């Protein structure tokens, strides 16, 4: 598949840094959605600004565990069945912490905004359609987790 190349060859480049590539990703997330910052509750308090998400060792582990997931996307990209369950699952806890699934676009925008401003040049057309395609994947098992 010439699609998982693109996507593990792209990948190579922002793994390599994934808590500052992470960080770019959530900073735009905020940016676009304000309304998602309460839901990140670490020792029973909120954010009040999205620059303090980033002074908390929680929300950065946070990052890291996104970062992770991306990482098994990537190495499971030809077959994601290995992968559905756990996504599923994966789903459930963020409905249960009080994530709409409509924010999983916002979310979409903000990978594909992050790999844009990495790449370059290097963000190519087919590059783009392919993560797209890739993360639409992910979204859609992590989707039964809405009850349904
Ligand atoms: C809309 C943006 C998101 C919000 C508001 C959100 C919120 C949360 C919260 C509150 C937790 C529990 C606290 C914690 O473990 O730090 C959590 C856990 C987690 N998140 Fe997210 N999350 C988002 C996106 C994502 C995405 C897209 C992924 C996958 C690529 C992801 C991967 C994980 C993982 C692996 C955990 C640990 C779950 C567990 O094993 O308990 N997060 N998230
Ligand atoms: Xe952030
Ligand atoms: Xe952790
Ligand atoms: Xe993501
Ligand atoms: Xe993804």
């Amino acid at each position: 598949r010439p699609e998982s190349e693109l996507i593990r060859q792209s990948w190579r480049v922002v793994s390599r840094s994934p808590l500052e590539h992470g960080t770019v990703l959530f900073a735009r997330l905020f940016a676009l959605e304000p309304s998602l910052l309460p839901l990140f509750q670490y020792n029973g308090r909120q954010f009040s600004s999205p620059e303090d998400s980033l002074s908390s060792p929680e929300f950065l582990d946070h990052i890291r565990k996104v970062m992770l997931v991306i990482d098994a996307a990537v190495t499971n990209v030809e077959d994601l069945s290995s992968l559905e369950e756990y996504l599923t699952s994966l789903g459930r806890k963020h409905r249960a912490v009080g994530v709409r699934l409509s924010s999983f676009s916002t979310v979409g925008e903000s990978l594909l905004y992050m790999l844009e401003k990495s790449l370059g040049p290097d963000f190519t057309p087919a590059t783009r359609t392919a993560w797209s395609r890739l993360y639409g994947a992910v979204v859609q098992a992590m989707s039964r987790g809405w009850d349904g």
